[PDB]
């Protein structure tokens, strides 16, 4: 069962890719660089869960699917560079903070795989360093990043509140699910955590763009 | 034999970024990335090549991975995308979303050589297919919208353009040929075939391309 | 003790990175960007030395301990600390990301051959060393020569800022490569405890000292 999800979710990916290029053809006052970011976070998370669905991208150690990490290594500070762009929409660009959200995500990505490779206290001081990194980053989305938002204007402000409360509500849910599963108190049933981040990574890799696109699209008057 | 070649090639490397370093000295309307670049692909290779030379960058799976191509590759060959776009753009405005679009495309295609490498059967091809369709991807940009910006910038630095698209182009098709051939593919030609192969390839893409790609630019001065 | 020496280490790295965002809160005249490498340079050294503090960042080869941790460290705080002396040059003037990514590639394979040395036995351990020796000379070439001519370039008090930390992280550039030669990693000379000990107090003088220099001095630049 397990393959045949990855399977699922990779063609998800793909057409997810392939709406955005076509979006890309008519751009409506988008840059293409946006286009670009929308269309490489579902095709690098595509061929990472492709490894695990030829059972590839996981080894035992309980089951570690390194592929995720792989994965969420790049498309997560993507994400990230993206809703900062949302912000900055018809304003001067702020690659210090954009780059300062990089940075942490990244870190944060790392945490979890390191944690995830760790038993005992060094496992849960690994994520908390990473579940500190997301906080720091959601002090960022609704504090300064807002504050650039609101200074490009009531409309786009509030395509960015509602893209910003989006991401930020499934990030909470990645770090709980681990906590839950088999790579922290092992509450939860393996099968269970593979549905989540399955489910999970189609809102925040494809859902997001489609809400965020449309938004800015919406703000071209042609 | 394999460990002389691998040293000789590295040599090769070491003069052709020396000659890169004496061309920047007199720059003649040439930016000095395009020559920081120049220098890094064959100073790059040569070491990556200088680790299979002393025994390292290599091992057992029952064939020889050479390894250290990747690691190589996954800087060096992004890097000659990049050259090139640069050349299109040479006199005109850049489009960096394109360039990175290349390098992007050209980093997923040498790592679906990596796995593909450390596959077997059926996973193997689907890797090796992945990267095929990147790299045609990659082909299809070259020889449309990134001429279009060649283009753009005048008769002359067309003429180059095309020059060195087709030189890089050529061997471009001529690396999956020979891996799919070799040993990490069909094993229908020999070891040491495919070693030669990526040995005279390489001076020809991390050397040549940049003397064609200089001269022709330094030409457009007068 | 070689735990506890990290944790302490790891602690000193906090503090530095919590000194520079206070400062970055009041910024006087000093880009962001250079506040924002002065606190990633600490708190990445802090978390690779923090692996070793709990046993993770190092492993046995050659019966010997291999700090793999460090070179982890290295490969992202190194190229940040060069990329903060040439934004210093570059104070007050245009920029030159050429000269300064020229120096982040010469800086990350500087590491990549010390972490190859390290891993390798005879020979072939000092041909690499040898490779990262010559990349350290070419950016000291760099550093004493086009980079200082931007700083020049910039005017009197900014060149003799830029003169002084370019000095500090110079003479602890060469620190390094003979505290990794005299070390167990190269001819075994110094016990690993001095290599230890070595390797926690230089970079502490790296990683947070020159930012101190470095952001005191152009702070002192401001008019206000
Ligand atoms: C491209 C995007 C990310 C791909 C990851 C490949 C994961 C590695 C797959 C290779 C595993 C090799 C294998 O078959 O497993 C044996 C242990
Ligand atoms: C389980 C979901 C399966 C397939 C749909 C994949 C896309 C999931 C996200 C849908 C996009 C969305 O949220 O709707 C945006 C809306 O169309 C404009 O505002
Ligand atoms: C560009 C970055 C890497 C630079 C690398 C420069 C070295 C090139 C080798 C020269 C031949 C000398 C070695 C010949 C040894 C013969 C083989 C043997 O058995 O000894
Ligand atoms: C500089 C740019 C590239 C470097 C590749 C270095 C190749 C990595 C080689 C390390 C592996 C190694 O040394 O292990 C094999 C050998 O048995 C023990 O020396
Ligand atoms: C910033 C992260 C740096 C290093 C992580 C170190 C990774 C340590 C790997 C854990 C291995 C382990 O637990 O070994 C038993
Ligand atoms: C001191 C090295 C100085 C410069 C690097 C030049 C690189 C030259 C590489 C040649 C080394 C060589 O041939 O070494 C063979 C031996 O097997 C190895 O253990
Ligand atoms: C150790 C060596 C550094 C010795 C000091 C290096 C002084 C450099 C002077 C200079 O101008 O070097 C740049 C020149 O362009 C280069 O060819
Ligand atoms: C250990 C591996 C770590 C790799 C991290 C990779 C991170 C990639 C993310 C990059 C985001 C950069 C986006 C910049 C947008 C350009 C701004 C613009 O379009 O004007
Ligand atoms: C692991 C894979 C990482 C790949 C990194 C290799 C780097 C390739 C990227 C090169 C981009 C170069 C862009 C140069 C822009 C020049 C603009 C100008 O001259 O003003
Ligand atoms: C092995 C991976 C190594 C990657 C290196 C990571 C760090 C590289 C450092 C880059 C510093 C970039 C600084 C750019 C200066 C811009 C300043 C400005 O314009 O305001
Ligand atoms: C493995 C990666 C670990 C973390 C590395 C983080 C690298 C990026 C951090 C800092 C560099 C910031 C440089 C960007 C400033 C741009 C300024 C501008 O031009 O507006
Ligand atoms: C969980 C914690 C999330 C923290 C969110 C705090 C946002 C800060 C608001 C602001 O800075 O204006
Ligand atoms: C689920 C999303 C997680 C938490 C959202 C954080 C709430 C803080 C918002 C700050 C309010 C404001 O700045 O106006
Ligand atoms: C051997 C490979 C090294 C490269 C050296 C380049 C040879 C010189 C190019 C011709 C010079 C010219 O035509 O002006
Ligand atoms: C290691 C670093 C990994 C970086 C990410 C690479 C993953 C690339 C995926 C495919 C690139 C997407 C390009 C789409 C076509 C561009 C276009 O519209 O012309
Ligand atoms: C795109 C490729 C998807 C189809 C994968 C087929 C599975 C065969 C296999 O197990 O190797
Ligand atoms: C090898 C097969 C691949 C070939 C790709 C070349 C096709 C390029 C078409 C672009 C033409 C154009 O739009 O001007
Ligand atoms: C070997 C080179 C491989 C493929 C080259 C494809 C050339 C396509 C040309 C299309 C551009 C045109 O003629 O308008
Ligand atoms: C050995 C060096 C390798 C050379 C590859 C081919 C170089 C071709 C030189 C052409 C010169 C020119 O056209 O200006
Ligand atoms: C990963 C990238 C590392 C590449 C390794 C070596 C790069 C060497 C840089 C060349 C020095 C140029 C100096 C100059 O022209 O001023
Ligand atoms: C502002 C609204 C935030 C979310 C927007 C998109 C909707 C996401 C809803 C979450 C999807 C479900 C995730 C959990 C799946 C659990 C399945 C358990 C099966 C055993
Ligand atoms: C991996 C893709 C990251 C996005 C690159 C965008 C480049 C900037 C374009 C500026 C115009
Ligand atoms: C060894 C046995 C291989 C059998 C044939 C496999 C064909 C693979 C085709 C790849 C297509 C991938 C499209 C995505
Ligand atoms: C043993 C089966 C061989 C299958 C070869 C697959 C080749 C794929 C070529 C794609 C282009
Ligand atoms: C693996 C070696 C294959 C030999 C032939 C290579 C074909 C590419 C052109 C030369
Ligand atoms: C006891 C000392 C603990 C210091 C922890 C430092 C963590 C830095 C990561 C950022
Ligand atoms: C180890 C890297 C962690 C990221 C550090 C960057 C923190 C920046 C926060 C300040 C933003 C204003
Ligand atoms: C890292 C490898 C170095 C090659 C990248 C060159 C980029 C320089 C940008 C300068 C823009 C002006
Ligand atoms: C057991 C044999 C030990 C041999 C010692 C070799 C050390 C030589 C490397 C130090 C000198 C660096 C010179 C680099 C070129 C400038
Ligand atoms: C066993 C105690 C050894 C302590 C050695 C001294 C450590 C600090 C010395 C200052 C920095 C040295 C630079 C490397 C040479």
């Amino acid at each position: 069962m397990i393959s045949i999800l990855h399977y699922g979710y990779s063609f998800i990916m793909l057409l997810g890719a392939l709406y955005f290029y076509l979006l890309s053809k008519d751009p409506k006052g988008v840059p293409a660089s946006e286009y670009l970011i929308a269309m490489v976070i579902p095709l690098w998370s595509g061929a990472a869960y492709l490894s695990i669905a030829l059972g590839q991208g996981l080894f035992q150690y309980t089951t570690i699917y390194y592929a995720r990490y792989i994965d969420w290594v790049i498309s997560t500070p993507l994400l990230l560079a993206a809703l900062a762009l949302t912000a900055m929409f018809g304003g001067k660009k702020n690659l210090t903070l954009l780059f300062s959200l990089v940075a942490l995500d990244v870190f944060m990505i790392i945490t979890g795989f390191v944690a995830d490779l760790s038993i005992g206290t060094t496992k849960y001081i690994w994520y908390s360093l990473g579940v500190i990194a997301l906080i720091i980053i959601l002090v960022i989305t609704f504090g300064p990043l807002r504050r650039i938002a609101l200074s490009n204007g009531t409309r786009l402000a509030r395509h960015y509140t509602r893209v910003a409360i989006y991401l930020s509500a499934l990030w909470v849910c990645y770090p709980t699910a681990w906590l839950l599963g088999p790579s922290g108190l092992g509450l939860a049933q393996e099968l269970t955590e593979v549905l989540v981040f399955i489910i999970l990574p189609i809102f925040s890799k494809v859902g997001f763009s489609i809400v965020d696109l449309h938004g800015l699209r919406k703000l071209h008057q042609s």
